[PDB]
């Protein structure tokens, strides 16, 4: 069995290997990359996502989210308070202000220490989940706006034609902005490209050990667990590496820098934080190996998780027994 310790793997495809996206994902899995839940892909030196980032300041962040924490430093939840719209230029200036800017630090490890020590005492503002793309239309390789759609994959594998679309999302981050512990909708893959700015640190649990994380989360968040049998779908809970280690939960960590891709694999729980002003683009995707994970994915039916139009068909076709209850949650 390849990669039996479930380490995060890093890949350096050549320009020729960068042509066929599906084939390269399958290659990475042949080497055991999925066992980690997360992989890094460094694009060939010949590749670029677009020519420059000099003209992005007029993008609108219609609903910036202030991430307010409650709990203790290593075990907390966050809720998202909606703020007034602002442009990317206005948000960059805010991120760089004395109130929000990254503190002086020695290296990524020192910054990680400061994040876990101090995150709860601040409420950074995240421009998340903005439909759109920063890939140039002429970029033909690993262009996250030109991937094969999940609806087309389900159709190719299973023969059923379904409604729905699949488009990318932009994330504008600042110091301390945080992504809570989650897997993707319907335990899909994700791919995330860091277009510009400061790094993003990731934590991940191997898919084969995801239920260990879930059992810890039920212990640590006991009211939330009683409210919903899949409350990590709410995407609000944080657990630090120190707490994970104290409870024996297998995980790994890695820092993504500008110009690098990350792939999350089906049922790979992940969480993380931004180091400073940055912009990422991400989208979900599927492969033939996903289908069995989609059929077994948990679902939130309490009403909190509320998701896209396109998840309807996935539930309806892959999980017909759950469909009625899940849809009641959506309405
Ligand atoms: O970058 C972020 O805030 C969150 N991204 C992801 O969870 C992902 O790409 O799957
Ligand atoms: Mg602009
Ligand atoms: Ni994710
Ligand atoms: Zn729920």
């Amino acid at each position: 069995a390849q990669n039996p310790n479930c380490n995060i793997m890093i890949f350096h495809p050549t320009k020729e290997e960068f042509n066929d996206f599906d084939k390269y994902i399958a290659y990475m899995e042949s080497q055991g990359a999925h066992r980690a839940g997360l992989a890094k892909i460094i694009p060939p030196k010949e590749w670029k996502a677009r020519e420059t980032y000099d003209n992005i300041s007029e993008i609108l962040i219609a609903t910036p989210l202030q991430q307010v924490a409650s709990g203790r430093a290593g075990v907390f939840t966050q809720y998202h308070k909606k703020k007034k719209a602002m442009t990317v230029g206005e948000y960059r200036h805010l991120a760089n202000s004395k109130k929000y800017q990254t503190p002086p630090h020695q290296n990524f490890e020192d910054l990680e220490r400061k994040y876990w020590k101090n995150r709860i005492y601040n409420s950074p503002i995240y421009g998340a989940d903005i439909s759109g793309s920063l890939f140039d239309e002429n970029t033909k390789q690993w262009n996250l706006g030109h991937l094969g759609t999940i609806q087309d994959l389900l159709e190719k594998e299973c023969g059923v034609v379904i409604e729905g679309v699949n488009t990318p999302y932009l994330y504008f981050g600042m110091w301390k902005t945080t992504f809570a512990w989650h897997t993707e909708d319907m335990d899909l893959y994700s791919i995330n490209y860091l277009h510009l700015g400061e790094p993003k640190t990731w934590y991940v649990v191997p898919p084969e050990h995801g239920q260990r994380l879930e059992r810890l989360a039920r212990e640590l968040f006991p009211g939330s667990s009683r409210g919903c049998g899949a409350f990590l779908r709410h995407k609000v809970a944080l657990i630090s590496p120190t707490v994970l280690k104290e409870n024996g939960i297998p995980f790994n960590r890695i820092t993504q820098e500008a110009g690098e891709f990350m792939v999350t694999f089906p049922y790979g729980y992940h969480a993380g934080f931004n180091h400073g002003f940055n912009c990422a683009e991400a989208i979900n995707f599927a492969t033939p190996r996903w289908i069995d994970y989609g059929k077994m994915a948990s679902q939130c039916s309490c009403g909190e998780a509320r998701v896209t139009f396109s998840m309807d068909a996935f539930v309806r076709i892959l999980q017909p027994e759950r469909y009625d209850l899940w849809k009641r949650g959506q309405d």
